[PDB]
């Protein structure tokens, strides 16, 4: 059985942290709120969830989640409108990809509903930390951790889910949209089909640090992940890509790559599918696209915009690759970018509340 | 630079723990020593490496460690012989492919040889734990973690290199390869030993045991390359398709872990120069034909903790093949297990043993 939201105990904190401030800073993940949520799981089951002031973890040497990553984690954020308001973005499909990663790691079940009201009253507790600038969130990050005191490469007999808080600012201060550069290098790989790139675990983002400063040495702000003997473009560093384009049949479309193994299934990703669908504008397509097929839409000028999409960025354009030490010039910047900002107008509308959706879950 | 061995702090403890005896034989890596190795890492460098009590680690909720896995670890093992001498087995090769880790992962250097000392003098605070009975030894388990409070994805400026110690205690087994599950990529991180590579290999286990197997033979390519046998490094003893008789394992082309042991079993066998000894893709077509034709030997696997472990089945596409290891001996296989047992608990001298 499950923990139940109904057993939550609230434990407030007796040094409250002083709050950054309009005006100040906020660089993402640096700057913590001052409770957490923690619930523990044993050979009895589940204990009632927690909420307790903000500290360290006490884990045993041996632990698990420290030698073998049994280890994943959800990113997801809540807003606040100009009247104080805060609001989830679609936190139900976070809940789902969590258990779907839980469930690859062999972790512990917990019931979605339940956790999605641990971590409504735990927003609601530090709603005052939830900044209300433009363009600014409150990043939620639930992590569930194996916590078996063993050497043994085996099932956790002892797990630990725990959910921390950080105000973060604009991605995009000013307002002003930019751009990324990415190195598109064959010779790196995230993942593999077979593999467990389409989970949102701790395993698939370590190993990227080194490439990632490689990118950085060669000038470009990101890795562009290719993947097969065909170069399919996969994923732009931590974000899904996108490409709209007039496809090789002259129909105009929107096209990302399928789930077939190697994407994460993102949010954004998703939510940008299904406005894009409702609108009926264009043709709306789950497609692999390789760098063949890109170069060759570039030369005849048929690609618009090239973008990523993620929870960090929302939407992310793209105006240079390297790829074979050739630099392609994507005219994203030079198009607008008015689909970048016709998708970024809409989900900011939804997200502080200017429209009303059932994407939006209230605290 | 480095952590220095000269600049070692000493916390001994009060209250030591109950030692376990063959009363009840322990389970791989579930009981601890009395104390435990600890270094801080941060932007300014190495802090001062200590030998203190056993206890728990205090992370910062959002340690690297616990949401990007920047974590990687060791495993060699120290054993002791009847004039209660211990000593660590090829060491040298644990610690280079430590740093090795550590580069990959953007986690800071050491010196390889001050980190073996502090190792060597944790165990010689801890050498009562170190068992003497016959297949029994001290598993020495070396931890790198990134720690810094961030949930960027980055290169940490804050780190931990801990070292644990756990005293541990032939039949075959068998495989399931099913190609559906791959282990590592050509450009990825699978030979190196992160935490990464490891958690999610636990529903493949369970889905080997769920179909009767008890390890995973794990599959690479197009043409079914034998990689790993779980978490040991494969070898196959043979008559090759040229009429030659060999010892075949994978080379270290990206896909394979470099086992200490697996690099051990080649320098023996080298040395006796009885026959061919290669390091070689093996395919599965290769090995069906091969046993159909009766030219299979013997199959095992190596690592620290198995040492040589014999393969008797493997389910393939959904067909048994009985590898007729134990009908052949197994002559290799016990060797092997016979000369490493020399070298290891000091019976034979060798330059492979580092005194402790
Ligand atoms: C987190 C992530 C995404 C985007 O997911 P969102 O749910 O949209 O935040 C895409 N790709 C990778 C590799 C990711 O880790
Ligand atoms: C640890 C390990 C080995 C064997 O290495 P040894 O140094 O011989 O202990 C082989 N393959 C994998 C995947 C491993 O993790």
């Amino acid at each position: 059985s499950s923990f139940k939201a109904a057993d939550l105990q609230l434990e407030m904190t007796q040094k409250p942290h002083k709050k950054p401030g309009p005006g100040e800073p906020l660089v993402f993940g640096k700057t913590f709120t001052d409770h957490m949520l923690m619930v523990e799981w044993n050979d009895k089951g589940w204990g009632q969830p927690r909420i307790q002031p903000f500290q360290n973890l006490t884990l045993h040497p041996a632990s698990s989640s420290l030698h073998y990553s049994l280890q994943l984690f959800e990113g997801m954020k809540a807003f606040k409108g100009k009247d104080q308001q805060v609001r989830l973005f679609r936190p139900w499909l976070n809940m789902d990809r969590m258990l779907r990663s839980a469930m690859r790691l062999c972790l512990p079940s917990f019931d979605k509903l339940e956790l999605l009201e641990c971590i409504r009253r735990l927003i609601e507790v530090d709603k005052d930390w939830v900044p209300d600038a433009a363009g600014t969130s409150l990043y939620v990050r639930p992590v569930l951790i194996g916590n078996e005191p063993s050497l043994g490469v085996s099932q956790p007999r002892r797990a630990l889910l725990f959910v921390i808080l950080c105000p973060v600012g604009a991605y995009f201060p000013g307002g002003s949209v930019t751009p990324v550069s990415l190195l598109a290098d064959p010779a790196f790989i995230r993942a593999w089909v077979g593999g467990v790139g389409n989970y949102k675990l701790g395993g698939n983002y370590g190993p990227t640090v080194l490439v990632q400063q490689e990118a950085l040495k060669r000038g470009c702000e990101q890795v562009l992940w290719l993947y097969g003997p065909d170069h399919q473009l996969t994923e732009v560093g931590t974000m899904n890509i996108f490409v709209y384009w007039t496809h090789e049949d002259g129909v105009l479309e929107l096209v990302t790559p399928p789930l077939n193994g190697v994407i994460l299934p993102g949010v954004v990703r998703q939510s940008l599918l299904d406005m894009a669908q409702t609108w009926g504008e264009f043709r709306v397509v789950e497609r692999t696209i390789t760098m063949k097929q890109l170069l060759r839409a570039l030369e005849e000028g048929r690609v618009r915009e090239v973008f990523g999409s993620g929870t960090a960025a929302q939407v992310c354009p793209v105006h240079r690759i390297l790829y074979k030490d050739r630099n392609l010039h994507i005219p994203t910047m030079e198009n607008g970018p008015e689909l970048i900002l016709r998708f970024q107008k809409e989900l900011k509308e939804i997200q502080y509340g200017i429209r009303a959706h059932e994407w939006m879950f209230p605290v």
